[PDB]
């Protein structure tokens, strides 16, 4: 596997109508990682995002908590989703960067966000980050920041696509 990466990891390989699929956004060895802005695309005819309580996402809904970016260094969380098109766009980053650097234990590896999806149809369907004109410096729909607030411009693999029911592929 690549030394440094971001990947959308699914808890399931296959799913029937009515099941929940959990997508974990996992980073690995991102030097001095302090936050991200991610543009994720799914097929809204096949999957429906819901919160941990089961509530359908709205425009401002953030993904669920993972295993990192859960510390109180004044986390900034902003979402701007398009549920009609199947786009989740969210920013999640520590603001208290002086305190974060001082702690000297950067969260370089872990799950930054979790998205739970209701499976609406049993068919092959993918989830991937994708570029968007609203976020021009994205690398395959991903922007990762270090703990100086600087964009990490290279060196990590965007591992894609995540696919449910690949065994049913039409192509
Ligand atoms: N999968
Ligand atoms: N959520
Ligand atoms: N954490
Ligand atoms: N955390
Ligand atoms: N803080
Ligand atoms: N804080
Ligand atoms: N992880
Ligand atoms: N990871």
């Amino acid at each position: 596997a690549p030394t440094s990466s971001i990947e959308i990891v699914l808890d399931k390989t296959t799913a029937s109508v009515g099941e929940i699929v959990t997508a974990s956004i996992n980073i690995k060895n991102i030097t001095n990682f302090s936050g991200c802005q991610l543009n994720m695309k799914y097929d809204p005819a096949v999957l429906q995002p819901v919160t941990s309580s089961g509530v359908a996402y709205t425009k401002s809904t953030m993904p669920g908590a993972g295993t990192i970016l859960n510390s109180d260094f004044n986390l900034r969380q902003v979402a701007d989703n398009d549920l009609e098109k199947g786009i989740l766009n969210f920013s999640k980053a520590y603001v208290s960067l002086d305190d974060y650097r001082t702690a000297a234990a950067p969260e370089q590896t872990g799950t930054v966000a979790v998205v739970k999806f209701k499976v609406l149809k049993e068919e092959t369907s993918s989830i991937s980050f994708e570029d968007t004109t609203s976020v021009p410096n994205a690398i395959d729909g991903t922007v990762l920041f270090d703990w100086n607030g600087d964009r990490i411009q290279s060196g990590y693999s965007v591992i894609q696509p995540a696919v449910i029911n690949l065994d049913m592929i039409a192509a």
